[PDB]
């Protein structure tokens, strides 16, 4: 759980990192509401690994997948969200590779 805090933080300080910051808002967003069925982002991962609700690497990694998974259910690849995410996801797994 101490990398998944590191990689963490590096996500959420990266250029790349901007539509993922927080929560999607559906009253904003037409139709995500309908698509998206487990929405996800950084900021409510980070509130689950401060308060400790992570009991393995793997459910932090579920989390991180499914920010990116979202993504491109509900965006183009070359949409500016869908270029942001491919960009995130691919340093996630980049990262997430090199420790285990
Ligand atoms: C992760 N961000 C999104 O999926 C998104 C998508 C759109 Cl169209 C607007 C704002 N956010």
């Amino acid at each position: 759980l101490t990398f998944c805090e590191i990689i963490l933080m590096e996500m959420e300080s990266h250029d790349a990192a901007w539509p993922f910051l927080e929560p999607v808002n559906p009253r904003l967003v037409s139709g995500y509401r309908r698509i998206i069925k487990n929405p996800m982002d950084f900021s409510t991962m980070r509130e689950r690994l401060l308060r400790g609700g992570y009991t393995s690497s793997e459910e932090f990694a579920a989390d991180a997948l499914l920010v990116f998974d979202n993504c491109q259910t509900f965006n183009e690849d070359d949409s500016e969200v869908g270029k942001a995410g491919h960009i995130m996801r691919r340093f996630f797994e980049s990262r997430w590779e090199e420790f285990y």
